[PDB]
């Protein structure tokens, strides 16, 4: 499995670490400093995000998101070789990001915004499709599923079809179950436990559990006390064949991923189920 | 519903347990460290540490008794935690059981003269660990047959199968490649229907892979624990108790949401 963007490629034979770079409030200088630290710790992708999608988050104007994101993507692409994912839902941010060197469109809304689908297609870039029930304002009010795995699985079927009809080929797509995006604790763990079953689509799998409440509520610790839990989640995912792990704590995750790599390379079938 | 019995209590092996490592004036600090490990969530304390590492200075019978017995006694009197004892000597096995030890953890699988008979007499649970530039045809198959052999040897000496734990012995006569081969296939050892104990914490199988110092292996050690626990390993022996317990809670939440209750 490989992805292609901006005249390079990304080999998904071994799990990759994606470092989180939030640029919600010198801002540009600190951002590039942080990216650099994450690159040196072994991150091969940086996820640049200028809109909070935490539960209850307020929307951000397109002009504000552009000012936060585009100088940061540009500065990174002009200095390093690391891949760059842009965590946005806005057509214009999608276009302007691709023009300045971004490689992956990581949309938590799966291109649901008006014109987002068409803009993503126009770039040619890889696209991550994430599951969310509802929207960030209300997704955590009362998450409810008869069968969460089935409903997330059905959602991916539907959204894959949707991207194909718009002219985005399967080979550009990634899937992400959306941990924390309209799920209670038990819903998140049902998805993590059956994650390997999403491989049937034959598409890269991306997960983002780092420091989220599925660790906090389970351990009864705050956000700065969740490293061990976060690593445990990362390893559980990567052992089931997840290709990209989105994290805050890059060095430590990269170390854990080596151990997973060694273990999978010693295994016959190269996955746990 | 696997359980072990010792000293009038039981250990419920339906979820993974963290066994903290204790290094053996002494006694006050030992009880202090035991207390910290219990507070961090260890349910078993392994008594020995640096004093009992392979390569360490061999000691006389009377020295090992003087060093080990009062620590086991003091822990048994003050806490409800289970106590694993690191020893190869029959006298120490015997006297440890008298003062409250729950598990005999002999890396030599009771090979020294009298050790097997002394272990049998105590009625306590016994860990069967595999030990030996290393070399194997099929390291899994060699470890497997070693277990078949020790189970029969123990059963010969009157030790019920219900008291045995199996440990593949990470880092004992094994290069990096052999170690990862055993971890990768750890789940296959469940055919014995016996508890599985593993100890990878801070070992060379991490140190060599990541190329870092003894004190910088927490993340790889946690990865190892999680990999083992996801395959149904019952006891994980570690230095970093708090962090390992947190990781094990995540594994337990994952395994409770799974139909199989194990990854293979
Ligand atoms: N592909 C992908 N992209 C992502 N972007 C984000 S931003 C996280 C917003 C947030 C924070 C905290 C909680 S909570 N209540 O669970 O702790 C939920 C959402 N996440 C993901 C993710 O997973 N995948
Ligand atoms: N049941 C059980 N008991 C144990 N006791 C020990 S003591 C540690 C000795 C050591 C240190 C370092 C390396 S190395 N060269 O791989 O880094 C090997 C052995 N370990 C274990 C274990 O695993 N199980």
């Amino acid at each position: 499995m490989k992805l292609f963007a901006q005249g390079t490629s990304l080999d998904l034979s071994h799990p990759h670490v994606m470092g989180i770079l939030n640029v919600t409030p010198n801002s540009l200088i600190d951002a590039v400093k942080h990216a650099n630290l994450m690159i040196n710790a072994g991150a091969t992708i940086i996820d640049v995000g200028g809109e909070s999608t935490r539960p209850g988050a307020a929307e951000v104007s397109v002009e504000e998101e552009l000012q936060r994101v585009i100088p940061v993507v540009e500065a990174i692409a002009q200095r390093f070789e690391v891949w760059i994912s842009v965590d946005t839902s806005k057509p214009e941010v999608i276009r302007e990001s691709a023009k300045v060197g971004a490689h992956i469109i990581n949309d938590i809304r799966s291109l649901s915004e008006p014109g987002a689908l068409e803009a993503a297609a126009e770039t040619g870039l890889p696209v991550c499709l994430m599951h969310m029930q509802g929207n960030p304002k209300t997704m955590q009010e009362a998450p409810k599923y008869d069968d969460v795995f089935a409903e997330v699985n059905r959602y991916f079927i539907e959204q894959i079809a949707r991207c194909e009809q718009a002219g985005i080929a399967k080979e550009k797509l990634l899937l992400d179950p959306g941990f924390g995006f309209g799920k209670n604790l038990s819903h998140n763990y049902s998805l993590l436990a059956r994650l390997a079953e999403f491989h049937h689509f034959n598409l890269p799998l991306l997960v983002g559990m780092s420091r989220k409440s599925m660790i906090g509520q389970l351990l009864n610790v705050g956000p700065s006390e969740r490293l061990s839990g976060s690593l445990a989640c990362a390893v559980i995912a990567a052992m089931q064949g997840a290709h990209i792990i989105r994290v805050h704590d890059v060095k430590e995750t990269v170390e854990a991923m080596r151990v997973v790599e060694a273990t999978l390379s010693a295994k016959e079938n190269k996955r746990y189920e």
